[PDB]
């Protein structure tokens, strides 16, 4: 229950699921079908949970928003996502401030 090494960024990319808005009981739910939302639900608000959590403030540069976790905190289903314990730990506190990631080919 520690912090963890740089891995930690790593351990952002286990969490799986797609988390759509669902207007039947009016809340944010994960599901593994994307086919399973009609019109019900709008396609734009159904997003892995995967990504779900980075935030892009720029083209290539995304910022972990741990705040996320919150949502899914909302599931309450840690081990149906996956969260890795890394996230689990940086739900407290961190290694990395808040988890950078950005890749350019300049």
């Amino acid at each position: 229950m520690s912090i963890t090494s740089t891995d930690i960024c790593q351990a952002a990319d286990a969490l799986k699921g797609f988390v759509g808005f669902n207007r039947k009981t009016g809340r944010y739910i994960v599901r593994f079908s994307e086919d399973s939302f009609g019109m019900d639900v709008a396609d734009d608000s159904i997003t892995p949970t995967s990504e779900f959590v980075w935030s892009s403030v720029r083209d290539d540069v995304m910022r972990l928003g741990r705040e996320q976790l919150q949502i899914l905190l909302e599931q309450n289903i840690n081990e149906r996502l996956n969260i890795g314990e890394p996230l689990l730990v940086y739900l407290r506190r961190q290694d990395l401030p808040e988890i950078t990631a950005q890749r350019q080919l300049r």
